[PDB]
Order: structure tokens, then sequence, then C-alpha cells
């Protein structure tokens, strides 16, 4: 189904049905309980993914936003 991710014309391969919950996992987000995203501009709230199911001929704004300048300490161990 035909999705405009962030100005992308992009489509994901089929996909019967997806809500915005299952957009954050096609596009894989590793802070599930505080990732920011929104659609056609219309913002969701923390509870708002679930319900709100989306189709062909859409726009899922995903942010990519906040980081850190260090987080250098890796699993290494003998």
């Amino acid at each position: 189904m035909n999705l405009t991710v962030n100005g992308k014309p992009s489509t994901v391969d089929g996909a019967e049905s997806l809500n915005v919950t299952e957009l954050l996992s096609a596009l894989k987000v590793a802070q599930a309980e505080y990732v920011t995203v929104e659609l056609n501009g219309e913002v969701l709230e923390r509870e708002a993914f679930d319900a709100t199911t989306v189709k062909d001929g859409d726009a899922v704004e995903f942010l990519y936003f906040m980081g850190g300048g260090k987080l250098e300490h890796h699993h290494h161990h003998h």
C-alpha cells in the first residue's frame, strides 16, 4: 500500500491494513513508548497508535528526533 513518509512517495509491498503501531514496527522504532509521529499533519497520542488504522493512499510522518553525543560503553565481556 502507498504511503507518503516524510514527503517520500513510497509504498510498502502489499501490507494488508496496518495501524500506526504496525507502521512504528514496520519502520522499526526502539522507543515504542516515547515515539513521536504524525499522519497528514495530525500528531498521534500515546494511545492513538493502536486505534488509528492506516491504509493505501495516506501519509505517515516518522520523526528521528533525539540521539546522544556520547554513548560509548560497549557490552564486551570475556
